[PDB]
RNA sequence: AAAGUUAUCCAAACUCGGUCGUUUAGAGGAAGUAAAAGUCGUAACAAGGUCUCCGUAGGUGAACCUGCGGAGGGAUCAUUU
């Protein structure tokens, strides 16, 4: 039995390219000021 | 005791030079405002199609472009052992 490896990476981008590679997107007025993680999807329908 | 006369003082006026202020002519050079049915491009406002702006330095017909350090008045108030 094995156990393939992992690997450990930490990308950091400027705003500009964040929201074209859809890291992250437009939110609204209300909406953008919540700082709280998005809730991973735990069930995968 | 009059004309006249000697030496100081108070001093108008003229001549030459210096200095300050106002007004005014000038070949040529370089800006601003307005008036246009002008010529060449399209820098900015939408991610204006290379995100915009600030200080500094260099370069190009023209708007402008590029290097170094900043700012968000941004196109992100946000990603877990
Ligand atoms: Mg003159
Ligand atoms: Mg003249
Ligand atoms: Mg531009
Ligand atoms: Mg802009
Ligand atoms: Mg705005």
């Amino acid at each position: 039995e094995y156990t393939v490896p992992k690997m450990y990476l930490k990308l950091q981008y400027c705003v500009s390219c964040a929201i074209h590679g859809k890291i992250v997107r437009v939110r609204s007025r209300e909406g953008r000021r919540n700082r709280a993680p998005p809730p991973r999807v735990r069930y995968n329908k």
